[PDB]
């Protein structure tokens, strides 16, 4: 029972992205307000919490191109 | 019973970004206010936590073409 | 049971990014205001707390291409 | 033609006010946007504006009785 | 033709204001944003203006009460 | 023509304000921005210009009783 696995993934690919000019970008935000009011947290495990994030972002990049890939053999 | 594996991926990709130019980013926030009135916390593992972050960013670059890969094999 | 692996990635990739000219990028934040009140905290592994952090970032780099990756033969 | 003039009001009054106790006022705003576009002013007399005025009172007197009164004899 | 003016006034009054206590007021806003975009001004009497003025204000007086009065003869 | 005038006003108030304790007054802002773009003034008489001025006031007197007045005899 001679198992086998030729596991073999090509790629020839391309992710291009020509602009010409980014400009006059503007980006005036106002305030706010926030108010939790909580008692207890008892997070445990790959806890991601964000708790009462009054915040801006300004992601201005020239490219942005994301190629994101995974692989996975879970013999047994 | 001879186990074989051959694993052998392959990659020949790009990830390319032609821009002209960047110019002219505002970014002119006008501040806020948080509160969080909590009394325990009890974290316990891989916590990522962001209490009551008031914040700005500005990411501008002239790249920001990510390429993300993982591979694997749990043989058991 | 000449058990046998021949795990072997091949990667013949490029990230790049051709820009003109950054420039005039402003970032004038306002200020604000934040208050926490908690009584007691109990991290215990991993944590990666950010409490009250009022901040300001700027990040603007001619380049920002990421290329991460990983491998793993978690054998038994 | 003696002209004679015995202006005379005579004012007994009271304006009192009693009360027990001012407590627990909560005033918090949000914050907003204000913008005006204007080119030209060409105030002459008087004149009392406010052009974008963004703002906020708490008037909490523990009084505010007012008691304005004018007289006047125009005699030609 | 003896012109005679009596003007005469009396005034017996009382503004009071009796309280307990004023205690527990809060007063928290949250910033804002204002533009004026103009080009001229050209003010030229008793002018009160008030361009582009984000304030605030907190007027907790254990008092208060005003009693303006005013008087006048114009003869001619 | 003797011309006669008796202007005589009498006045006998009070402005009181009894008052039993002012405390716990909490005054918190937030920031904000402002932002005014003009070319020319040309202000020419009592003028009373305030611009872009972003500020904040606490006025807690234990008292404030204004009274005001005013008199006036134009002759001619």
């Amino acid at each position: 029972g001679s198992v086998q696995i030729v596991y073999k993934p090509v790629d020839l690919s391309k992710v291009t992205s020509k602009c010409g000019s980014l400009g006059n970008i503007h980006h005036k935000p106002g305030g706010g307000q926030v108010e939790v009011k909580s008692e207890k947290l008892d997070f445990k495990d790959r806890v991601q919490s964000k708790i009462g994030s009054l915040d801006n972002i300004t992601h201005v990049p020239g490219g942005g191109n994301k190629k994101i890939e995974t692989h996975k053999l879970t013999f047994r």
